[PDB]
């Protein structure tokens, strides 16, 4: 996250870190046994780390649970990043509390102008690299469809939305992928892609979770 603030330990209780020996992607806890993330984050051998603030220090609220199954969206396209979403089932159910909590799925798509919270442990520099060890937070509005398609001609599908600031300086960045965009207590987006980070007229692009709610429900009802 570039140009954000430190969230504070366990103030984003649905935020997970996907670890394969190191943090590589964020994700979101949607019930005690399932996590949603970006399909471009797919890996074999994922351990899900819940209750994290400092990912390099064991602080006392963590739950490390291995993944038993990963399901990438049936129409994920890695070239266009259309349908960049996947589900991860945990080997055992997480123990839910005020610091490890699931986030609700949406019943409605959020509108342009809605302010949202984006969070992750990704790069905090638009030029150069510095990875935080504690969770970073950013409040950003959903941008209109037409400003989004104007920023990325011929690349925005109906399963994508832009969110952020057209004059740059504030954005999600690498390592934030798979992470949550939460608007009014509902998961609305997944950190998916962009052109660099925090660049002028190149806002973050997010997977539109409201389009996927019935595939999510049906898939967790069956696996
Ligand atoms: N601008 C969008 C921010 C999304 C993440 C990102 C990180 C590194 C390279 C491209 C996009
Ligand atoms: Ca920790």
């Amino acid at each position: 996250i570039v140009g954000g603030y430190t969230c504070g330990a366990n103030t984003v209780p649905y935020q997970v870190s996907l670890n394969s020996g190191y943090h590589f992607c964020g994700g979101s806890l949607i019930n005690s046994q399932w996590v949603v993330s970006a399909a471009h984050c797919y890996k074999s051998g994922i351990q899900v780390r819940l209750g994290e603030d400092n990912i390099n220090v064991v602080e006392g609220n963590e739950q490390f649970i291995s993944a038993s199954k990963s399901i990438v969206h049936p129409s994920y396209n890695s070239n266009t990043l259309n349908n960049d979403i996947m589900l991860i089932k945990l080997k055992s159910a997480a123990s839910l509390n005020s610091r490890v909590a699931s986030i609700s799925l949406p019943t409605s798509c959020a509108s342009a102008g809605t302010q949202c919270l984006i969070s992750g442990w990704g790069n905090t520099k638009s030029s150069g690299t510095s990875y935080p060890d504690v969770l970073k937070c950013l409040k950003a509005p959903i941008l209109s469809d037409s400003s989004c398609k104007s920023a990325y001609p011929g690349q925005i599908t109906s399963n994508m939305f832009c969110a952020g600031y057209l004059e740059g300086g504030k954005d999600s960045c690498q390592g934030d992928s798979g992470g949550p965009v939460v608007c009014s207590g509902k998961l609305q987006g997944i950190v998916s892609w962009g052109s660099g980070c925090a660049q002028k007229n190149k806002p973050g692009v997010y997977t539109k979770v409201c389009n996927y709610v019935s595939w999510i429900k049906q898939t967790i009802a069956s696996n």
